[PDB]
């Protein structure tokens, strides 16, 4: 039912993806690339007394906090939800082999039993009021672009001035290039304005992933891992297949010398795509806009900053359900992106900036290197973009169209199932606009806390509570999807964006709080994703500019968690035994020396300014800035910080870019 075509390297199609400089050259012929990494500076992921404190701390709180997690998946007591396994990986060393993207997802979402549109006249107008509250009344404001990230195809940039000469040139010829598109030549955009070509393959770390303890045979077992080989990938499933990846680290050993103990696995990769810049650069100067009024407006269920921001809306709530959602970027449905796009043309936006965003969800796909002596293939043809890959991560507006599909799917479960008597409020368009305004603000007895597969479902006292209550079981149950858009369970161990929801005695709401999760302090101190990338001389373009910063926000972060002294005195004791140092004096002059580097980059500081004024969100972003893409937004930064990390074009050159799309 009809096969992705696909092109190697040597095609024109595929050479046309990659401009004549050292840079994109050396993207597109990338052999695949593993070693340990720097985990800090002068220390290895692999280093034998590393490993030694991994596997006696891992151990030790297993044994000492075993998860506190009820049959509803909600955590209580210690504030633990699984092992603490998950530590042990040899950081730097993937999987083999990481999954073929799928080219079409229809398949794998009809086997699902998930529906191909919206199931009644209902969702389509909530999906569709979804689109003209988001939308609407927009304010321009910079594009505001990540220092040190790529343009992918074709130039393969990481040049500030270069990417904001391409986001200028990009906003003046979008409306040229949407109207080629308009006209089926997207090769045209493409050639002319950059517009179009492929999404660029890279596979991330998932540096922790679930590691069991055999009791029977005291041996650990790693999560199997299912991925795609080549031709399930391009038939959609219909052909070749899914089969577990090897995560059996005692390559290492035989390949590099390197002394693997028992227990120790290859980290899970997750496939993630960059998008070419001068597509997302006019999609962009959109979605920032769109972040600043669901915030705004809607910051009752968008916007979530710290653990009591999010405490307070929860606590009004009779019953609370934190939800899960399987696969969502990958069962991301394309019908959804048609719904969006022809709702956008009824409101009045552009076409050409339409066709843009269309095309932006429809674009092939570069595959590098998913395991050794595989890859440098294009998945799609660029003349005609009509691949299904569900939801590219590096795509412009990603985060909106998950949070979009997801909080309609959350509201439509929760009239489906508990509140049949709101749909008489829900009748034409107006109505529906009007019922989702009030929703999205808090005003219902329905409710709801999200971002993109993120969520909490709240009820408060009324008609639909008991219904509430009958979803919860059916979740428990796990026999019936909830949904007929995707696949929905509750959360083994329910928490909200990092932060573990955890219960009392009463399991209610109201007198439940929001702690941090201790795993992510183990995860982000001791599993990063990335290394120091101490050669790179700007610390500002680093995947981790200033790692020694997270210890200075580590008690206003993890402090609540019931444990955390407990983890922190076993940290010591274990890093004693390993390296014979003090932990928190290690991390002590690592605070110190990138309070002083960080200095050189913050204009309003002086020479030694301290981190007086600099809040906990600061340091954990200065970190980790990839924290600035899943968890906060710019408004959560103070402004000084921001400018560390992030550079704009003109609000001059967007709001007249802004003027040309937007309705009247
Ligand atoms: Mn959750």
């Amino acid at each position: 039912p009809r096969r992705a075509p696909a092109f190697p390297l040597s095609d024109i199609k595929a050479q046309m993806l990659f401009a004549n400089n050292i840079k994109a050259q050396q993207a597109s012929k990338r052999s695949f690339k593993e070693g340990a990494i720097e985990t800090y500076e002068g220390l290895l992921s692999v280093d034998p007394r590393f490993l030694s404190f991994k596997n006696e701390l891992s151990r030790y709180l297993t044994d000492h906090f075993p998860a506190n997690v009820d049959e509803y998946g909600r955590v209580y007591g210690n504030g633990v939800r699984t092992n603490f396994f998950g530590m042990r990986h040899m950081n730097g060393f993937p999987m083999i082999p990481a999954t073929w993207p799928l080219a079409s997802n229809l398949k794998k979402r009809a086997d699902a039993d998930l529906a191909d549109g919206p199931v009644s006249e209902r969702d389509n107008l909530l999906f569709r009021a979804a689109v003209r509250l988001m939308f609407s009344d927009l304010e321009p404001v910079p594009l505001k672009i990540r220092k040190g990230s790529s343009t992918c195809i074709p130039y393969f940039s990481n040049d500030m001035g270069t990417k904001i000469e391409i986001a200028e040139r990009a906003l003046e010829k979008a409306e040229e290039a949407g109207n080629l598109m308009l006209q089926g030549k997207f090769d045209d955009a493409y050639q002319l304005h950059q517009m179009g070509g492929a999404y660029y393959v890279v596979y991330r770390a998932q540096s922790t992933d679930a590691i069991t303890l055999d009791p029977k045979t005291g041996k650990f077992v790693s999560k199997d891992r299912m991925v795609a080989d080549f031709e399930y990938a391009v038939t959609g499933g219909e052909q070749g297949s899914l089969f577990a990846a090897s995560k059996d680290a005692s390559r290492l050993k035989e390949q590099y010398g390197i002394d693997v103990p028992d227990g120790f696995f290859c980290e899970r990769r997750r496939t993630a795509m960059g998008g070419p810049f001068a597509l997302n650069a006019p999609i962009m100067a959109v979605a920032q806009p769109v972040r600043n009024k669901i915030y705004s407006k809607y910051a009752y269920t968008f916007h979530h900053t710290t653990r009591l921001n999010k405490e307070e809306k929860v606590k009004e709530w009779s019953l609370c359900v934190a939800t899960d959602v399987s696969d969502h970027d990958t069962f991301w449905p394309g019908w959804l992106r048609d719904l969006i796009c022809d709702e956008l043309l009824n409101m009045g936006y552009a076409p050409w900036w339409v066709k843009l965003f269309e095309t932006s969800l429809k674009l092939p796909v570069y595959v590098g290197a998913p395991a050794p002596e595989q890859g440098h293939t294009l998945l799609g043809d660029p003349s005609n973009p009509d691949l299904e890959v569900g939801l590219s991560s590096g795509q412009g507006a990603t985060d909106l169209m998950g949070t979009l599909l997801m909080s309609i799917t959350y509201l439509v479960m929760q009239l489906d199932h508990t509140a049949p008597h709101l749909n008489s409020r829900i009748k034409d368009m107006p109505s529906a606009c009007r019922f989702l305004d009030s929703y999205w603000q808090g005003h219902e007895e329905i409710r709801q806390i999200s971002k993109s597969d993120d969520a909490m479902l709240g009820w408060t006292k009324g008609r639909a509570l008991v219904g509430g209550h009958r979803l919860f079981e059916m979740l428990k149950e796990g026999k019936v999807n909830p949904s007929p858009y995707m696949k929905i369970s509750y959360e083994h161990g329910g928490a909200f964006l990092g932060d573990i929801l955890l219960y009392d005695s009463r399991r209610e709401p109201g007198s439940a709080i929001f702690v941090g999760n201790i795993n992510s302090m183990l995860n982000n101190q001791f599993s990063p994703e990335y290394g120091v990338q101490s050669g790179v001389r700007d610390r500002s373009k680093r995947k981790r500019p200033f790692p020694g910063l997270a210890w200075a926000s580590m008690k206003d972060t993890y402090g609540a968690c019931p444990i955390y002294s407990d983890v922190l005195e076993a940290i010591e004791r274990c890093w004693w035994n390993a390296f014979g140092e003090s932990y928190r004096a290690y991390r002590e002059d690592m605070l110190k020396r990138d309070t002083l580097e960080l200095s050189r980059y913050v204009a309003s500081m002086a020479r030694q300014a301290g981190l007086a004024e600099l809040t906990p969100i600061d340091l954990e972003v200065l970190a980790d800035p990839n924290k600035l893409q899943y968890k906060w937004t710019q408004a959560d930064v103070s402004a000084n910080i921001h400018e560390v990390l992030m550079h704009g074009v003109s609000v001059e050159k967007t709001e007249r870019f802004l003027r040309s799309v937007m309705p009247r």
